[PDB]
């Protein structure tokens, strides 16, 4: 019980100090890998699924996605047709960063 708390606080501090990422960010990033490794996904559509899967609010998700993008761990492209349609996706660099990051998580914990 208290055991989870310690490892959790610990993981949170570690990732924050090293990556300037929160655990929300990690959870969102993990989810992007299940949705836009290959294809690009519409922002609105990912937001919907992320809310359901992560029980996170719309703005919290937006904050996370924007931070991942600013930190060069996630990518975006707009529609040339509709100025308001935005997609996210992971390029190869993003994927290699993803893998490095989650190997780091795995070893901290276990």
């Amino acid at each position: 019980l208290l055991g989870f708390y310690k490892q959790y606080k610990a993981l949170s501090e570690y990732i924050d100090k090293k990556y300037k990422l929160s655990l929300n960010d990690l959870a969102v990033l993990d989810l992007t890998m299940k949705h836009c490794k290959d294809e690009k996904v519409l922002m609105q559509s990912f937001l919907k699924t992320a809310m359901d899967e992560l029980d996170l609010s719309r703005t919290k998700l937006l904050v996370s996605i924007r931070r991942l993008i600013e930190k060069e761990r996630l990518s975006k492209v707009r529609s040339s047709k509709d100025e308001r349609k935005i997609y996210i996706y992971l390029n190869n660099d993003d994927i290699s960063k993803f893998n490095a990051l989650f190997e780091d998580v795995e070893q901290f914990l276990n």
